[PDB]
């Protein structure tokens, strides 16, 4: 039920200080999201609350393996523009989570 | 402000199917489901089932470039007895769903 | 102190249907519930079905002038017979169920 | 299921810091609330825990359309009087969500 | 130390039933099984139903004396043909589970 | 399924600070238990966490109706010995929810 | 860095059951389905079921030298027909499910 | 559907402070652990995110019976380095819950 070639999504959610939107969208635009993207290659949507969980982040990434997103993860963590980015966004996010997910053979992103 | 003036809305819809309906879930709205719903909902983003994390379920996301455009196409959606046929072949194997609107970032690729 | 010393309480019943079964839970709800609901539960304040947010949900809104007689409108309604025939036809609609009680802020129009 | 013509209806819940209501309560009131309304224009109810979740704040507004709701908050949020308030509550609300609902045809709430 | 040396153990097992079910679960409860679960656990402390809060929902409380004796009742519980028989009358009434283990603070009137 | 005559029981449960739970229980034992009590009338019983949610605090508080609940509640919150004790235990608390339940007729607390 | 640089991944998968399917699970599991599950994914760690806290709870746990091992391994489970006629005997005792990766600490004496 | 003689497991999960995943390993590894052992006995494995709830931990230790676990357990917090040892944690930590299951018959941990 998946194309034999396709990509794995991880999609990452982040509850936030309430309030905190702003002000974390200022500083990974400013500083943190061309230092990320430069490791983990393939930046699909990054969003922001409206209707539903208030104070959310979501944002997806494209990945040709998990071994190849263990490698660029690792290299990421290891940067150390990443390591002085961190503190910046650290205590902004309060409780976190991700997943792996799978496109469907209908999806317009494979 | 924290977001492009010119902007998409993006629905993200998630359920949890009853366990091991992936596979039957992912076959039928293929076969005779996603054309019909496309044709009234539009841009359809992204269509995605779980590997690592919730097990058993469905994100998929679509792209409006205002709710009340939303409102009008879900409408349209819901009165087409095309999908109201199509329907009963997923609402069984949907147990919990919800939706959420969210606004892209300045830097997502998706606008 | 931070509500108005006269006030009424506000019970607000959270449900989530089975889903799909928003449009059945309705219609007879419509046609053959809520009139002998409100009959015993008296000050009906508002109900509603979800549109973003939790999907296949129903919330309901009802005012008391004081929890015991909240109490003793609920007595009644689950003893009449009119209400037990009523409930077959939406119990299997209804998955999971909440309530809570909360009171008014001094500033809002629901008093 | 729902009359042609109907408004729409924002439910907020936010959990507070614990013992904020009566604070939090105080500021709104004397503060907050008359700037709110003047932009969003129905306040349906606005309630406080008293059995169920404790510091839980739940309001609830109704709008024509949400392409009115939209304009109206970003009226609400660009207002120096709403960004001088904000602060006021910030830290005083931990957790928050909000969905949108439709009146059935039988709600006093149309 | 913030509770006293000698104390039972309280469990607290809360169970959410199916929709509407709490009158038939207490039914068939007090008639054919709590008398043979309490010759097996021993002291129960309280047996509960929702009123306001989550709907649907069953708490009871057990004290035993310490954990490996609880282990032994309910080895023995689960072992009785005549609990075994007892259980097909509820198990499909309840929908979800779980329990906890407690400790009496110094100041419990359950000690 | 429940006797004519019987109580209500208030189930309140806590959700402490990281490691409060010893620090909690004292200040409620020395302070705030013996305040309560002469306010509420009935403690059925106090129990913290072992095996479940960590940091927890369970009580539970017979009534005889819930508008007498409402009255006595109200007599603590405007009781000074009240107020000054809450401070001791309003940041030990970050989340807290209460429920109202009924005896069963085979329950022995009734 | 946290963690040892040569280290397995493991993964905990985490099931709610049926109410009172504990018994008839790992009977089944047991008998028909664990040996061929073992031959496609490899290493079992730990297989678990409750007894203090959820309720109907299944926790197991697999080891893995790689992330695109283990996709490899359970494309072969999901392929095999002697696996796919096992499932249909626990995928209606299992009502919801997940999975997570996690990673071993210096001092897990799993490693 | 368990063998006769087997040992139970605790399974406990912490969500900690965002970022603070290295932090607590490090002063777990270098001063908390070997304490910790010495009163347990028998830790079964140690883990920490990686796809799936973030900034969490999982640590599993498997008891002869529950009033083992317990007379350990009293012995552990009772020692004056744990003691000492907590507060490099407790703050760390921001939830917690504990569970304890037990082996099915072809569970390689018996």
């Amino acid at each position: 039920h998946h194309h034999h070639h396709h990509m794995f999504y991880e999609i990452r959610t982040y509850r936030l200080k309430n309030g905190a939107i702003p002000a974390y969208l200022k500083v990974v635009e400013d500083e943190g999201i061309e230092i990320q993207k430069s490791h983990l290659g393939e930046l699909v949507g990054y969003f922001f609350s409206e209707i539903g969980p208030i104070n959310e982040i979501v944002h997806i990434w494209a990945f040709s393996s998990l071994d190849d997103r263990a490698e660029r993860r690792a290299r990421l963590m290891a940067d150390p523009r990443w390591l002085s980015f961190l503190p910046k966004i650290r205590d902004l996010i309060e409780v976190a989570e991700n997943k792996i997910m799978k496109p469907a053979r209908f999806s317009p992103l494979m």
